[PDB]
């Protein structure tokens, strides 16, 4: 037993950026770019086999498959092997981060890469990723279900395998989930004694060029909401903080930012309008308030369901970053199509 | 509903090149090289879903899959998503160029890459390609069927997305087709206000190293012929011209070349002999006659059909390029196998 | 007719290296590295079609598919097209080397790349590989079955296609096999008039940076053993020798090394313990005895079969290389899982 699946999603997206620093014409406005873009098409193979008494073996190989022909490689999307049974589920491989799964109730938009921060809640999703790791998921007991996941010190840094001279970048991920009559709330987060971030607060591999080492890197996320009776509402809160670990005068100083995201949608028959807001409060960088990281964004859109597998998509987004003259505003809109197989 | 398809084609090809400039031994003759080569094996996944009243959703991901293990990546061959119905068909993605489809009645040979110009009509097919774009194909009305296709300015040049400082490389492609009782004629072509060509008259991405910018780049192709009753005959004509747009003394001057190709084949039971000729008249480069682009080529061969999906292939080709001492002659022959699945 | 297959295999492996030259702490011992690693997962598509009277067409595209997401490309594992029938089988493409197939009775261990020499008989398998080539396999007559395979001069070196100025790196591979009532012995080997080796006695492509050209490169392997009644025993012998062909003072001098490998395993119900030993006698490099190439290794382990397709794996290995102060000792152990589909 093995099945083939995936989804092909593409559309045309119009965008324009307002930046006074990089564009000098007309009050900092760039020209409007119109493109055909892949919304992240993917194709995978998964299978399962009953082993006898309550245990089943499970594997999956999923790849990024852009219909523009820009992707390549196997298992770059969730791909794994594991075992399931009464005890729950245990998987190893390129695995989604518990915080990446919790992303399903946080970001419901589709878009191309270039517009992932204005046509989708991309900024609050800068903490999500896939890591080579092991992961446990306990069954659903009384509406409760949980997940614990770990990334080895030698998987987070291979170069340092035999000479442990760099602080371990090993990390733990966990999440808890409660569901009842259409009401659901969940906590998801991750902690890393030592890790590296780029200037976009995203986690990068040790020794990336412009990467800033950090200590006690922790990410927290709580998402609660209602999903049933043609109605969907979702509020999410997220806190991120770490201590500067880059040798120099500012080592030890604190980094932190709070983000909130809101989304609601109603299902009229085959049309589902939807709206989402997101904000990133002023961020503390090296102990000081940094307003460059503050942002406000709102996305409105609707999905037309031709069938349970095919949808037509339309959406627009207004995004503002920073404050003052270093400020950047992004507006974009798209129309596209999604087919799940 | 989703299907798996592709074809595996390989063979051994013998070749020798006669060039007085690069080879000094024996009147300019090179040694004879004999290789095992992939004839362009490929594998793809496509699927369709009825949406209700006369509309069907359609997608396809096809990749180059060489059995020599030299290819990599997804959707580098025609890959797309679109909709079909009474109105015809509409597709977006890595799509074949209307001129690339018209190639089916122009080049019927199989070969490895190194011999695509001597074991196949490759020179007349230097205008064919795949471009990220949208494309319309109207139904077949009274033997008539048509196709209109467009490649965005920001898809033909991504770097220039927000600062339109480079002339648009957006292009249009169209073709018309008539079929009646085994008789068929079609026009296919493309126009680009601005584009770039390499010295082989092939279109390359803006800012390729040795790439010459051009203006009013247009390609025309007419192919007519008979295909039925065990008989196949096909004549094709092709015109290409553009104005030099490379800043300097020769900007504005005219480039152009006319190419013709002929092919016929008769089906004795399971054997199908075939022969093809092709010529490239002297080309006008910067207004001046250039005989380096002139060429003559003839390919003879036969296909043995073991079954409708499997064939045995044999072919030879004599090709002469240019005139005089800069002249190059290529001769090659091959025996191979093709399995379609 | 076409089928999908492959296997997903991963596990965690603990390792430590003892080298006095590269590690200075504690008598040359490195720290112990613990990793999650792909044991070489792979996925392929193969198909066959009856052509009529006793002939069938056969093709296969197999790719390395790591569940860690580190592989990419098509047909990098055995991939081919060919014909089968009364006469036996004939294939062309990325094909396994006759010596690579004989590897099945020589190395029965699973492991990640980093531990292929301590958790598997990797050193004796440094002569195995895949080469673009043609290959014949004659049927099994009276327990006897044979294989002859060849790699073209222009496939082993493409750059030199038209100017044969580098000595041909074309090579021949052959093997013979006898099987009777659980008893089986086979010879497998390869010869190359000219070839290139790296310092690990592995064959590399001409013009690799640190590659040493050789002449009369021959590899011999005899493997005999018993496989039936829950019992498996296998002894293998291997000889390798070539003449230095690197221009200089030592050209012409002789290189050679003898390797032996032993493995046995008994099948209690679903558990199969197993043990293997391997030795590499002192090697003659440029006529002189080199003890750096001498080695001793022993691997113990067991496989728990959950089902015919799924197994649980456990293994450990002690490996010593060289002699004296340049000496290197490797110890490693792993626990993992393998699912065949
Ligand atoms: O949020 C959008 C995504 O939803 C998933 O369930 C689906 O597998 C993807 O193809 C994509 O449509
Ligand atoms: O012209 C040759 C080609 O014909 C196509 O129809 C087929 O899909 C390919 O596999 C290749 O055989
Ligand atoms: O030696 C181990 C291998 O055995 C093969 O037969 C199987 O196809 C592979 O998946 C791997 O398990
Ligand atoms: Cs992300
Ligand atoms: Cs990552
Ligand atoms: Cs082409
Ligand atoms: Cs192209
Ligand atoms: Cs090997
Ligand atoms: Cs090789």
């Amino acid at each position: 037993q093995v099945t083939l699946y995936g989804t092909i999603k593409a559309g045309v997206e119009v965008s324009r950026v307002k930046d006074a620093g990089t564009y000098k014409a007309q009050g900092g406005k760039s020209k409007t770019a119109t493109q055909i873009a892949d919304f992240g098409s993917k194709i995978g193979f998964k299978g399962q086999e009953d082993l006898g008494n309550g245990m089943k073996a499970i594997w999956q190989l999923e790849q990024k498959a852009s219909i523009a022909g820009t992707n390549s490689g196997w298992g770059n999307r969730q791909s794994f092997i594991g075992l399931k049974g009464g005890f729950g589920t245990v998987r190893a491989g390129n695995l989604n981060t518990v915080l990446k799964d919790s992303g399903d109730n946080v970001n419901a938009w589709e878009s191309g890469s270039n517009t992932e921060d204005v046509l989708g809640l991309g900024t609050i999703g800068r903490v999500e990723s896939r890591e080579i790791s092991v992961r446990y998921d306990s069954p659903v007991f009384a509406g409760f279900s949980g997940s614990v996941q770990y990334v080895p010190r030698d998987n987070a840094n291979d170069v340092d395998k035999y000479k442990h001279t760099k602080s371990s970048r090993e990390s733990y991920h966990a999440g808890l989930k409660y569901e009842n009559a259409g009401f659901f709330g969940q906590y998801a987060g991750s902690f890393a004694k030592y890790a590296d971030l780029n200037t976009d607060a995203e986690r990068v591999a040790v020794n990336t060029a412009n990467a800033h080492p950090v200590k006690d890197y922790q990410v927290h996320r709580v998402v609660a909401g209602y999903d049933a009776n043609d109605l969907y509402v979702s509020v999410a809160g997220q806190y991120e903080a770490a201590k500067n670990n880059e040798v120099g005068s500012i080592k030890g100083k604190k980094h932190e930012q709070t983000q909130v995201a809101a989304t609601a949608a109603y299902r009229f028959g085959n049309v589902t309008p939807r709206v989402s807001y997101a904000h990133g409060f002023k961020a503390k960088v090296n102990g000081v308030k940094d307003a460059n990281y503050q942002y406000d964004q709102v996305i409105v859109g609707a999905d037309y369901d031709f069938s349970k597998r095919t949808s037509a998509l339309v959406s627009a987004g207004w995004l503002k970053q920073g404050k003052g003259a270093g400020k950047v505003e992004q507006t974009a809109s798209m129309v596209g199509l999604r087919h799940k197989f």
